[PDB]
């Protein structure tokens, strides 16, 4: 992905978790985090509790949403996604997509990964494979300082 592109096909259908929401309902008011995750990956299990405290710290200041990547037999099934999500206290909207609409635009082939957007929905930064989201917390504060 190039930076400064608008958020494209923010949709899913296989399942969705806590809620689902479109670009035009997220942007207009606050910057955004989209993150891609899998219940099969060790670094996603470290990102997950950090996503819970990040959501709490930043929900008033930045939107959060997630996209599950079906990648392996242990994350292939949305009941497993639901049950694992409930334990991680992730309460942002999440979707799972069998059509992989974002993989047509982003060309997703990475997890965990994180994409941070300004309040008009232009991509400001992208990172992947962090120690959970500990670095990403800084870039989000940097994007707040670009959007306030």
């Amino acid at each position: 992905m190039k930076l400064r592109q608008p958020m494209p096909e923010l949709t899913g259908e296989k399942a969705w978790l806590n809620g689902e929401v479109t670009r035009e309902q997220l942007i207009g008011e606050k910057p955004t985090l989209i993150h891609f995750w899998s219940i099969s990956c060790h670094l996603c299990k470290e990102a997950m509790p950090q996503v819970n405290e990040f959501r709490d710290k930043y929900q008033d200041q930045l939107n959060v949403v997630a996209v599950h990547m079906p990648r392996s037999e242990d994350d292939l099934d949305p009941g497993k996604i639901k049950e694992t999500a409930a334990e991680h206290d992730i309460t942002q909207p999440i979707f799972v997509d069998s059509d992989h609409a974002l993989t047509d635009a982003f060309e997703n082939e990475y997890v965990p990964a994180y994409y941070v957007f300004d309040k008009t929905g232009q991509l400001r930064h992208f990172q992947a494979g962090g120690s959970g989201m500990k670095m990403l917390e800084k870039r989000v504060n940097r994007v707040l300082a670009e959007t306030e």
